[PDB]
This record gives structure tokens, C-alpha cells and sequence, in this order.
């Protein structure tokens, strides 16, 4: 390794529900140069062969939850998980902290004014006071099922059964700091996203006195 400090950077949460456009949105933020860092990216990148958590996983389960070519076998720890209260308990309480301690990683190893932290959950897991400033993505939620429906090719009732565990609308609003109304055109979010960075670019810099 490389000597490095400790320092901390401006962190903006990027949150939404399942389809309401947070990769559209991020993408715009990452074409400005700013790094975006996405919970759901690490949340692979923490069960990767070779892992910490991958290697407790066939620890407390043995070989039948390791694919033949080392990676986890995803549906059979899925489904051992919703059978056993137990194994969905330990497994959060494993996987949770690995996350966090990989996104502060990550973070830390980046070089941004401010950062861009793209987190689903950042609500229903009470993760909020853990940004500078929350910025959500808004859509309806019937928009939320056409586009979940279109894109993973599931039923409606699919949809309705993912979207039951996540904050509602208000709910998720009540938590913004910025809200982009992520149905306008294209060019339209990309504006929004412009005057958010800029927004952003200002408040970091003169948070970087702390």
C-alpha cells in the first residue's frame, strides 16, 4: 500500500424508489466528473469471491451456497434466508457493516469536490443522518410499475410486491433536501442536474473550512 489521510468529503445521497429514474440521474452527475459511488454496486462487490462476507456465507452453509466457479449461488442463499428468520438476521448483520465500511473505503479513495452516494434504502433503512444533504428522485408510483414492468419483464402484482417494503412517496419526500421531478425530458433532468451540481460545487466548497 500507499500512504494516504483520512479526509472527509462533501456527500450528497441520491435516493428514490425502484424505477423511479436514480441511475438517469446519477449518470448526468457522473458526466459532470463528480464520482458517484452506488450502495448497490458495493452490495455485489461485498460477496465477490474471495470476500470476507462470501467466505463466511460458506462457512455457516458449506459448499451448497459457492457456484462451481467460486461465486455465490444467489438464488439458494435467497431462498435459505426467506425460510429462516434466523439467516436473514445474521446475514444483514454480516453484510450491513461490510457495505459500509467498503462505501467509506471507496470514498475515501476517491477525489471529488463532493460525492454522489446513490442509496435505494437511504430511508427505510434510516440512513439519512449519514449524508450532508439528500437529494430524491420523484415519480409517481403508477410510474413506478410501468417502468419496473417494462424493464424486468414481471407482472403488476410483481411490481406491487417489490414497491410494498419501500418508503412511500411522502415518506421519501419528507426526507429531501433537493427533489428532481424525474419526468421531463431528458434534457429537462440534465438542467436540474446542472443546477444541483453547481448548487453543490458551492456548498462543498465552503464546507471544505471544516
Amino acid at each position: 500500500a500507499h500512504h494516504h489521510h483520512h479526509h472527509m468529503t462533501y456527500t450528497v445521497a441520491l435516493t428514490g424508489g425502484i424505477g423511479s429514474g436514480k441511475s438517469t440521474v446519477a449518470d448526468e452527475f457522473a458526466h459532470l466528473g463528480v464520482t458517484v459511488i452506488d450502495a448497490d454496486i458495493i452490495a455485489r462487490q461485498v460477496v465477490e469471491p474471495g470476500t470476507p462476507a462470501l467466505l463466511a456465507i460458506a462457512e455457516r452453509f458449506g459448499p451448497q451456497m459457492i457456484n462451481d466457479d467460486g461465486s455465490l449461488n444467489r438464488r439458494r442463499l435467497r431462498e435459505r434466508i426467506f425460510a429462516h428468520s434466523e439467516d436473514k438476521a445474521w446475514l444483514n448483520a454480516l453484510l450491513h457493516p461490510l457495505i459500509q465500511q467498503e462505501t467509506r473505503r471507496q470514498m475515501q479513495a476517491s477525489t471529488s469536490p463532493y460525492l454522489l452516494w446513490v442509496v435505494p434504502l437511504l430511508v427505510e433503512n434510516r440512513l439519512t443522518d449519514k449524508a450532508d444533504r439528500i437529494l430524491v428522485v420523484d415519480v409517481p408510483k403508477e410510474t413506478q410499475i410501468e417502468r419496473t414492468i417494462r424493464r424486468d419483464g414481471v407482472s403488476r402484482e410483481h411490481a406491487e410486491h417489490i414497491l410494498a417494503a419501500q418508503a412511500t412517496r411522502e415518506q421519501r419526500l419528507a426526507a429531501a433536501d433537493d427533489v428532481i421531478e424525474n419526468m421531463g425530458s431528458a434534457d429537462a433532468v440534465a438542467s436540474h442536474v446542472a443546477r444541483l451540481h453547481d448548487k453543490y460545487l458551492m456548498l462543498a466548497s465552503q464546507a471544505a473550512s471544516q
